[PDB]
């Protein structure tokens, strides 16, 4: 049966790499990763690598399509030294390293033969402050699309698609759990931006920032997988994050392993995975890649869309 | 604020037109056109020419896209005697003119100096027989989405654009109001695809239809004024399709002008009116092209989306 689709393994997909460079070293790939990640240089190398090709392929095939409404519009050409920005979005569960995804493919794209600015914004910035979520009863539905500024967000993401030379957009605290007073992080027409968040994917009864997406990615994998990752991240941090004083959940650091398991489950079962089943999870048949681990986080196969 | 639109009057957009040959006489045109619509020569050089030419400006473009995908997967060329199905949307709500509108784009785009094949489907065929709407109650809620087979309807469409050399679709009846047992639509790998129907541009759980349009066109008006046509119109097939003997709507030949108006409001309170409030104009945010219409079916305004 004919189908949108085309799956791959890794090995079919690493032939795609051709020539294209590696110019990523072990240093760096470590700055780039999260706690629990596994990414090392041979999956950037038969994963990433391929992924940076065929983004490329398109950047400047997207371009012909702008173009055209241009001469249409019989209005200029573009000043080449600012096309129209390529869209990428990066979507994912709480824990499923899209977050460490998103900071690799900005860093490959980055470095690419002709140095293109390539901005990365999360969604974080977007969640309504703390006290906003309070009033709104929705500080136990942070990361639902309903704790989200998805007006401010699509504001922002549409002002840097249309040629803006510069938007603005809040930044979020993970150490203290809430959107920093008077912080902003501005993006200046970047040639690439990436987007990544939990229900960047999203659709519904306005254009939404997934209608601007020139590409889309998912990261995949099984809802226990993503569980057990959850889990085991949350005893990790007891050490690094939560050890911190001036964290918001300093509480966590003195929990058993025991009673640590119990807290984080918890939070997976009330909150994680129901926005990860309701919410993320319909989101996936849209990613133009969808890149699937298995329970060592190990990329090993991919779906893409051809149509 | 910046915008994924750009508005324009019809003096605007009629100057997009360039030198796009008229090649439709007054005769094509009036059997393109159906009971109650205005539309004219004059409407079809100032709005479907400059929109003929927009879209052949990205057939070639679109090309471009799928082009690299195909340079990525390092496979071969295209057999330029079959490139990528190009796919076009037209939606709107029911009596707002959408059928004439994507008859008239057939007739303008298959009389292109290549001559391409453009192929022109309805998601009528793709309703649920009366019985099987009977079994699931719907036979009420003919036209909302969960009315038509969604599956075959995608199955259909990703057939088509996905290279295969044919592919059938059922056809309906407005006359028996229910699909004709045995007949098939066939069509065979063409140049363009233009689809017609109430849901298209709908969007959801799964990937659907309106994902692989290239191309979205939705005809819209005020409700009140739709709900006008609606009414006149049906008053108006009293002496033309219920007439006949054979109509499964006969016995509303019979009607007098106050009783047709009565049953015809109630029709359009009931079913048109909420699957339009409901389901259809949620969908327009989307839309590449909105042709708006003033109470006298004149198309004055336009919204061509940019982003
Ligand atoms: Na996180
Ligand atoms: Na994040
Ligand atoms: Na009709
Ligand atoms: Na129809």
């Amino acid at each position: 049966e004919p189908s949108p689709y085309v799956e791959f393994d890794r090995r079919q997909w690493r032939a795609l790499r051709m020539s294209t460079p590696l110019a990523l070293t072990e240093e760096e790939l470590v700055g780039l990763r999260g706690l629990g990640e596994q990414i090392d240089l041979l999956e950037v190398e038969e994963v990433y690598l391929p992924l940076a090709r065929l983004i490329h392929l398109q950047v400047a095939a997207r371009q012909r399509l702008f173009a055209a409404t241009a001469e249409f519009l019989g209005e200029p050409q573009q000043n080449p030294d600012r096309p129209v920005p390529f869209i990428i979005g990066v979507a994912g569960s709480v824990a499923v390293g899209k977050s460490t995804t998103a900071r690799v493919l900005q860093a490959l794209l980055a470095r690419w033969d002709h140095h293109p600015r390539v901005d990365l914004v999360t969604t974080d910035g977007f969640l309504y402050p703390n006290a906003e979520l309070q009033r709104r009863n929705l500080m136990h539905r942070k990361g639902f699309p309903e704790s989200y500024n998805r007006r401010a967000l699509m504001r922002f993401v549409t002002s840097v698609k249309s040629g803006s030379d510069y938007a603005c957009a809040p930044v979020y605290s993970h150490l203290h759990y809430d959107i920093i007073p008077g912080a902003e992080q501005v993006v200046r027409h970047p040639d690439i931006l990436i987007l990544e968040g939990l229900n960047v994917l999203q659709t519904g009864p306005t254009l939404m920032v997934s209608d601007l997406f020139d590409f889309s990615l998912y990261v995949d994998a099984r809802i226990e997988d993503i569980e057990q990752w959850y889990v085991s991240r949350f005893l990790a941090m007891r050490t690094t994050a939560f050890a911190d004083p001036e964290s918001h959940f300093h509480h966590y650091a003195a929990f058993s392993d025991s009673q640590a398991v119990v807290a984080a489950r918890e939070i997976w079962r009330t909150i994680n995975r129901p926005n990860l089943v309701e919410n993320i999870l319909p989101t996936r048949p849209r990613a133009t890649l969808v890149l699937r681990k298995d329970a060592d986080h190990s990329i090993n196969r991919l779906r893409l869309r051809k149509l």
